[PDB]
């Protein structure tokens, strides 16, 4: 999962309105999430990692160790509990509260597929290397 650091900027969105109602999204802010066109800066150093997601108007930061337990605020506000870990290819970002839910992150074909899976919604965010210097 080592090649999921730089930095990234949506391009496509599949089902990122009804992931949003599964987690309980009011209207003016799915509004806003649903018309974004967010970056993601990743870090990794050894089993450090940050994740920067910027829009115009919230960004969220979280940093983490590989396998271990944190707190978590979700763009959204929701307080969940995470534990991030790799599996091969894919970082994978698990997600304690009410709801649960699972993000996914791999590099395929150049591009960084993020999904998102809630009770039984997928969602599917790819987005486009942006290159740094
Ligand atoms: C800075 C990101 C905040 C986006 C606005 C908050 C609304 C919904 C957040 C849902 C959980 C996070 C989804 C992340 C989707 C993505 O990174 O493309």
């Amino acid at each position: 999962a080592a090649d999921l650091a730089g930095k990234w900027i949506l391009e496509s969105s599949e089902n990122f309105d009804d992931y949003m109602k599964a987690v309980g999204v009011g209207m003016v802010m799915r509004k806003m999430a649903n018309a974004a066109t967010p970056t993601q800066e990743i870090k990794i150093d050894g089993d450090s990692w940050s994740i920067k997601t910027s829009t115009t108007f919230k960004t969220t930061d979280i940093s983490f160790t590989i396998g271990q337990e944190f707190d978590e605020t979700t763009g959204d506000g929701r307080k969940i509990k995470t534990t991030c870990k790799i599996d091969g290819n894919a970082m994978i970002q698990d997600q304690k509260g009410s709801p649960d839910s699972i993000l996914s992150r791999e590099v395929k074909d150049g591009k960084m597929h993020m999904i998102l899976k809630v009770n039984d919604v997928v969602c599917t965010r790819i987005y486009k290397r942006v290159d740094l210097e």
